[PDB]
């Protein structure tokens, strides 16, 4: 049947070919008359699991949760919590879209809303990872470091020995990375494996209550501990925003699973499930190590075997005596350590010490040996798309599995500089802040998708509500402002800075944003606004229709007519395309792209409007009876002098005048502009009341920068011996309109014979196409039918001497008097359609406008245009 | 020549006759073949100083002299002159635009930004005038019983004398309003010449020392007192703030000029220059008092005689001394005097006594005369204007000069009680905030009208930048803030009312305000952004023009449309109007208004779209052609089965493929909806590869609220033997797609000879069509050019068989399986152009559409619609 049944060949054709057994048919034809890829668990769920997880289970978690309360704590743990899931919809809603080539979030973002924000976030979010590495790195080593420090091994100053085994330990992750995907995947899983055992551990010695150990903290899940454990004991110059802004950044690195999103064996399916049931798992692993730790060991403690553990004969009314006296009445003195004291509670709550000792290795490990295999990714996805070009290179993948082993050394180079620093306490919170603003990103990358209701948002998975998404943003926001307000006002900066330098850039790339749909809707929203607006006089505005056909062929017209357009009416430039149908259409379609573009390049804030017909007079017609959307439509008709019409076929000459006709029939105004295309004050000769459009136009001239300084100066015709009343009647008359006038000139000489020379001149020029009806018989009569109506007929030539004359006139004058004009406005002649030839019409208006500065000959539409009422 | 010239009649007809004369030609006749007014002094200088002018001349402006310093008294009085001088600006370039027909301030605010504002501010302002007349009368009671009771004359308590006195006052001076204009400005002439001789008394006394008031703080203009008081004190619970609040009242009173202008001689020349020299010298007044009571008097004082006054030795280190002892050592014990205890010190510094008296006396009836005076003037113009339907009644006038009586009556009503009341301290900030919001209002008003760039702007009055009149509304909203910030927040809330209220109430006027220009403006500037967005398949929507006729004719039809067009793509209603050209204008030119109206009114987001053509072909290639905006253009012809093509004319159903035809010729899609319009699963049946339109239709048509229980279940073709294999290929591309679908049947019975019963029921439907050019000879190619192509000729007829049968048969399979569907989407059948006859066209679709429940055949562009990529 000829006619291609749907397939899938069909819409493949970017990931792969679609060959010659997959190829729709074009309507044309039937009208046309004739390489390593990760599973979800071990790709998203352990990589995310891995990332979440860090020395917090371990160092911090005992004291946050001494700190402030169990209710507290878990109430901090929910919170962070929330921000990360609505992290996490928003993440697996712009995830499951379409195919994600590669990158990462970085990729997500861009290809949601635009180049300007992906490539900030994706530049923030690389230079983060390549950080975080290092950060990583250094509390390895500061681990190492006090493990060695508790013994008598030691090489140099404790800042150098954190140097050299930071530096040891990046080369090794570095050499590790590059060996391949698939080795990488083996250390995250023994490190999983290994931080698994620790946290077991430490929960099967948190059953096993040791009496050598009753002189610390520890005493085995007694539920006086439990009950004292409530409530928030602050004891510190602290609050329970600083424990949230402690905790929080133990909630992040949601993102490792979606970070190698160009390894997955299949995105859409994985990142999403994955990354939720890595949050999952991970905000219940702490709450349950919060509670446990909150249920062993009291607030303080003074490990001290000498400590009374007798309980002799006292009330102490606290929970520690209500078991013991061991760690008791330090409520004064710095007694050594306990729940508020002592960060290592962990290790010893626990048995094997060094099995809690390499899960804190592991715990470090896994995050740096993430974040150095992703930031590689994201920076080369976003140098792959040239949004930076200097960053060109950086994108080059090396191997069967492409892996960008330049992008691994950068941030080889980058955390080894960091790691030589050494001290990172302090940037730590601008890493916290970059990852929440990439986090506020992508929430607000699904909110603007729902806002701009574009039929190809068409998500995969569900309960992705846009409104929690916008509220996930806000607390992205607020909670990088809890913490360290000024690196979030920082990173808004860096944000606002990249944003505006990509915008500026306006790099050559397009994928479908939800920024353009969001455009497209605002217009419509717009439009259907206006539509419901009645018309008043005062604010009517020219809305110009130019024939010009390519709008580069003639510039100083298409300016003049911007210049009273400008911010002030619309302005549609149409072009009318001739021949064959099938080739016309993709002349039209390539000359509307490039027209478009040269406009928008020049500034010109006008409208393409190509059409296909058979003749000028018939695309015109189709434009004066169609173009524009509800109340935005054309209103006047503007069209150039036709310079040539001398020297050209009479059939143009009569299209020309038919146009002028059908746009009088349509009830438009004409505007005809006359100036030298090759390249003071404004002269108004309105004679006529075209209800104020000869007015209106110069006055918006005026009211431009290029035209500020020129002064208008009108002239009006009046009769001898009046000449004083008339030129009273026009200035009141211009007062109530409030147009400013440098002067006005009331001339007589109008209705006079011009001069033998001129009318000579215009018989001379007009001799060619006269038909001379008395020297011939009625056989003329065929003339008149066949190779005309362009003669002139000797009856219409003697019946309208007097606007002849006018018109010669009307020239002597205007070389007398506005010679000097930068600008002419003339009302412009009309010739009743049967009574005047197209031939004769054409002289008029030559001998009208012949040799004289820029020339607009204005018809308005006879409504009122103006008016002096409020 | 029928060429009328420009003239003020022809421009002047809405303030005034037009006249016989007064007529300018219309285009087409020419193209076609064939009582008491006052001046600016006394109306609008004195009214503005009378009602700026108050009690703060000599009763509080030494109080706050004393309070703060000199310099700082200057200060407060220069800052609230930039709020005056601000609005005043703004307000002279509102009122040098238009004719002022009449009202007040309330008729500028209205016909520069919309009927809203214009009777929020007018109510509240009207309001702010009737109340302030009871003020007024009640300061005028105030004063007389404190002078009574400084002779002890008193009778029935204080309030109860007060409340008589004010409502005598408040008789008089209604009867003195009723008794005219003319009357009324003799009054105030008087008022004003007793107010000037006051101060005057004042000044003179202040030059004049005498010993008798020496126990009193006035000493005699000496240096060291000027010295002493130029620093701020700030006594009691006083801050800067608190005096600018109690100060600032006093610079209101501006528009008392502008409230009379529908009895001004000349509006746009009166109100301008009387307010602005109105407020410069009630600035200059107030700062020369100031300063001139600042060094004569000392802050604190004790009057009496037997005080000490030698000035013998004593040290009293205070400056107090420099001249003399009187009046001093009360830093401790309260004195009765001075500049921070006694407001009665002008009394005391003038000459005449009772003088000052009479002053205050004339200044507080001015005020009271000119608030009742303009209160009903505004009331009555809003009344007029009829935008509160109920207050029709307050708008008749009275007399030579409409007088409106019954404003008048409500506005002593209105007083009277205020009056008796009798303690209005607490109702003044309402007031003054009332004033200060319709202040605001003026500013914002200009810079509104600078914001959209309307070329009727055109104010006649240069100084007004738009930066300056929007920094005065902020300030206006900052000050009313200052003083009484919960009036503040009242005042603004009732505003947001009455102006939600007057939204919704959707009044039948048009005034050309600032609002619609903006409109206009806004829906430019985005189709103009949009017109720079490229386009993505991503970002593709339905842009439809819907080939309609009357908008009304086919509801079901257009409300079909509209479901899957609304918030997603554009939707333009194309109506062809044939006939002459003349009416045919005017016809085209009412339905404009009337469908257009008609569809907002039913909410539906389309675009009305007329065209005046010979032919609905012509007319359609129009629309096709040259319908739209920049990008917002429509890519798909929607069109309604022709249900009478059984019965009409075979030209109309030639006419209606051949639309077909164009359709596809210009790479449109199409679409043919099939209906009832006399009186849940979606079915999707596309079986050809349009790109993706039958498909990306139905799921709009789920994505919203009246579609979203039907559930898509799709049907496609497939060879037996083989249906499980496309049944998977199928479901995987609707997955990668991500258009969710209930279930996916494959069809083997395409390709099947249709039952015998179906074949003769299409062959009878069709007899009354065919060229039978087997029976006849040659001769008949003369009918298959006059008769034709309507004529089915018997070689397409046999030579498309195929094509038949298929559309019988899935007329058959559709009545099989989706007879229950609520709505049926189908691929429609194309039909090369010049090898098939119109008739058999008809025929096909008649065949494949019929006995259905809705039905929509669509023909894509053969353009990729959807896409699995991101
Ligand atoms: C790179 C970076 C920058 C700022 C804060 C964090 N913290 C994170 C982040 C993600 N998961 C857990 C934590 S953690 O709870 O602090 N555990 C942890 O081992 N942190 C190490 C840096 C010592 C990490
Ligand atoms: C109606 C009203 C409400 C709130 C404040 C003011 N004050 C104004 C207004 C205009 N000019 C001067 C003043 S004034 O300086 O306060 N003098 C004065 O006599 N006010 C009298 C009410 C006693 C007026
Ligand atoms: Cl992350
Ligand atoms: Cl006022
Ligand atoms: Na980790
Ligand atoms: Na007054």
């Amino acid at each position: 049947t000829m006619d291609a049944v749907p397939r899938i060949d069909h819409y493949r054709h970017t990931a792969a070919q679609l060959g010659e057994k997959l190829l729709r048919p074009s309507l044309a034809e039937l009208h046309d008359e004739l390489v390593v890829k990760f599973g979800w668990i071990k790709g998203v769920l352990v990589r995310c699991m891995l990332n979440i997880w860090g020395v917090m289970l371990f160092i911090r978690l005992s004291w946050i949760v001494g700190q402030a309360g169990i209710g507290l704590s878990v109430l901090v743990i929910m919170m962070a919590t929330v921000v990360t899931t609505i992290t996490g919809l928003s993440t697996s809603a712009i995830a499951t879209n379409g195919f994600v080539r590669g990158g990462g979030a970085y990729y997500l973002i861009s290809r949601s809303l635009g180049p300007e924000f992906g490539g900030a976030i994706g530049l923030i979010f690389a230079f983060a990872n390549a950080v975080a590495v290092a950060m990583y790195v250094v509390g390895f080593a500061e681990t190492v470091v006090e493990l060695l420090k508790e013994h008598s091994i030691l090489m140099i100053d404790e800042i150098n020995d954190i140097r050299i085994i930071g530096a040891i330990t990046v080369v090794i992750l570095l050499g590790i990375s590059v060996a391949g995907m698939e080795w990488e995947a083996k250390a995250q899983i023994v490190l999983l494996v290994i931080l698994l055992l620790a946290i077991g551990d430490f929960v099967i010695g948190t059953f096993i209550p040791l009496e050598s150990k009753k002189p610390k903290g520890f005493f085995g899940y007694k539920s006086e501990i439990f009950n004292e454990n409530f409530g928030p004991d602050f004891r510190e110059e602290e609050t329970f925003f600083s424990v949230f802004a402690i905790f929080f950044p133990a909630a992040t690195g949601i993102l490792a699973g979606a970070n190698i999103s160009g390894d997955l064996a299949d995105p859409q399916s994985a990142i999403p499930k994955g990354t939720l049931l890595a949050i999952l798992i991970t905000t219940l692993v702490y709450v349950g190590i919060a509670v446990s730790v909150g249920s062993c060991v009291v607030r303080d403690a003074t490990g001290n075997v000498n400590d009374t553990i007798v309980t002799e004969l006292t009330n102490c009314t606290s929970a520690a005596c209500k078991l013991n006296f061991d760690f008791s009445s330090c409520e004064s003195s710095p007694c050594s350590y306990g729940l508020m004291n002592n960060f290592q509670v962990m290790s010893m709550v626990s048995g094997f010490t060094p099995l809690i000792s390499a899960g804190i290795f592991s715990a470090t490990l896994s995050s740096a040996l993430a974040s150095l295999v992703s930031a590689p990714k994201i920076f080369q996805a976003l140098c792959k798309d040239n949004i930076y070009p200097a960053f060109q290179m950086f994108a080059k993948g090396y191997g069967k599995n492409n892996e960008p082993l330049r992008g691994y050394i950068l941030t080889f180079l980058i955390a080894l500089g960091f790691i030589l620093i050494a001290e990172l306490n302090v940037i730590a919170p601008i890493i916290s802040n970059f990852f929440l603003a990439s986090y506020a990103l992508i929430n607000f990358s699904v909110f603007h998708a729902s806002l701009a209701k574009s039929p190809g948002w068409r998500p995969a998975f569900k309960y992705y509500n846009m409104w929690i998404s916008l509220l996930g943003a806000i607390l992205c926001c607020i909670v990088m402002f809890v913490i360290n307000w000024w690196a979030a006002l920082l990173t808004y900066v860096i944000v606002l800075g990249l944003y505006i330098y990509v915008t500026y850039k306006k790099p050559d790339v397009n994928w479908g944003s939800s920024t353009q749909a969001l455009t497209y809707l605002n217009a419509l929203q717009h439009s259907i606004r206006l539509s419901g607006v009645e018309d008043h006089v005062k604010n009517f505005r020219p809305q110009c229709l130019v024939m010009t056909g390519a709008p580069n062929s003639r510039p100083a017209l298409l300016h003049l007519v911007h210049d009273f357009t400008k911010n002030v009416g619309l302005m549609i430039c149409g072009h009318v395309h001739m021949g064959p149908r099938r080739q016309a259409m993709k002349e039209m379609s390539i000359d509307q792209a490039k027209y478009q573009r040269w406009l928008i390049k020049n500034k010109m804030k006008a409208f393409y409007a190509p059409v296909h017909a058979d003749d000028l007079r018939e695309g015109a017609q189709y434009l004066m009876q169609a173009a524009g959307l509800g109340r935005m439509k054309p209103n006047t008709l503007v069209l150039g002098f036709k310079k040539d019409w001398l020297q050209a076929d009479m059939r143009d000459v009569d299209m020309y005048i038919n146009l002028f006709h059908d746009a009088f029939d349509i009830q438009y105004g004409v505007v005809v502009i006359r100036l030298k295309e090759g390249l003071n004050t404004i002269d108004v000769w309105w004679l006529f009341d075209d209800g104020g459009l000869t007015l209106l136009i110069p006055y918006l001239l005026t009211t431009k920068k290029k035209w500020k300084d020129c002064k208008i100066r009108v002239f009006i015709g009046g009769k001898i011996n009046r000449i004083d009343h008339d030129r009273r009647a026009m200035a009141t008359l211009l007062s109530k309109f409030r147009i400013d006038f440098s002067d006005i000139m009331v001339l007589g000489d109008i209705n006079t014979k011009p001069k033998k020379e001129n009318i000579i001149a215009f018989e001379e020029i007009i001799e060619p196409y006269r038909l001379h009806e008395d020297d011939k018989e009625q056989d003329i009569a065929d003339k008149m039918k066949e190779d005309e109506p362009w003669r002139i007929t000797d009856n219409e030539l003697e019946l309208y001497k007097t606007k002849t004359y006018r018109q010669i006139r009307l020239n002597e004058l205007l070389k007398e008097h506005s010679s000097t004009a930068n600008i002419i406005v003339m009302s412009l002649p009309v010739a009743r359609k049967g009574a005047v030839s197209s031939a004769l019409y054409m002289a008029w208006l030559e001998a009208l406008s012949k040799d004289l500065p820029p020339i607009l000959l204005v018809r308005g539409n006879h409504q009122s245009v103006l008016t002096f009422y409020s």
